[PDB]
């Protein structure tokens, strides 16, 4: 696969996160792929089906939730290991409030570049904390 | 550069990045080189200068500093960038105790790739903030 098969397959990952649906974000990865957290205080491991709950679970919360790669050069690709990284900005409205943040997401592609085998993503988790804050806060 | 030229020198910038001077973590750097550092919460771009302001402050806390490639396997190369990218295991020893997290570091390379020219380090934010709780916590 060429660097430009690598990266576009990222880009068809993100295209169908956006729909944010169940179906949608396991469209692109291979059924073995797992997703992982980076960070201590929040490093956790999500296999397919673990995703599809999460992704769940979070349409209960947030309305709407977009992620754009803000800016191609600063994309980095590798050939040899099959691996693309995006910094994306994510937008979103939520039952407590504005979505607004930027993460980092790292994808290891299949033999043959066409799907995501593994994921390694990265937020700033002092906003993930501050968020699930208002979150604990709810009350009626 | 090589593949292999890349990464020596990134490794050069992690062990002088250990010695944790205000001189050894500029002495891997193009003199216009800026750092910047990952994530809403905690942006910032630091040329040479603030490099070293930063470096020297920093000491008052962290009496010594170790950050550790986990895992040869996981660095990602990108030659028609000229970026490595790190993930960190971070290990320092500090006035409040131990510091114990993790973080991701890219690197881009000089068009001869002997020197840095420009660094993203991504860290765990919610990290900081406890730590920095740490330290207001101190007491006499
Ligand atoms: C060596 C450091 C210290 C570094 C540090 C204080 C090291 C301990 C940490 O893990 C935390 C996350 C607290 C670090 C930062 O806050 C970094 O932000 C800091 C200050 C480094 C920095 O920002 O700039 C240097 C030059 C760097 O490594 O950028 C390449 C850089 O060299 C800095 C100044
Ligand atoms: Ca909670
Ligand atoms: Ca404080």
């Amino acid at each position: 696969p060429t660097r430009e098969d690598l990266v576009a397959t990222a880009k068809l990952f993100i295209a169908k996160y956006n729909e944010f649906t169940p179906e949608s974000i396991i469209s692109v990865r291979t059924p073995n792929s797992v997703s992982h957290r980076l960070f201590p205080t929040r490093n956790a491991t999500r296999n397919i089906g673990e995703s599809m709950e999460a992704c769940a679970n979070a349409k209960e919360v947030f309305k709407s939730l977009t992620v754009s790669v803000i800016d191609d050069n600063d994309t980095i690709v590798d050939e040899r290991t099959r691996k693309v990284v995006f910094y994306l900005a994510s937008r979103g409205d939520t039952i407590v409030g504005e979505w607004k943040s930027e993460c980092i997401f790292i994808f290891q592609m299949s033999e043959d570049g066409k799907l995501v085998d593994r994921i390694w993503a990265g937020f700033d988790t002092a906003y993930m904390d501050e968020f699930e804050s208002r979150l604990d806060g709810i009350t009626f």
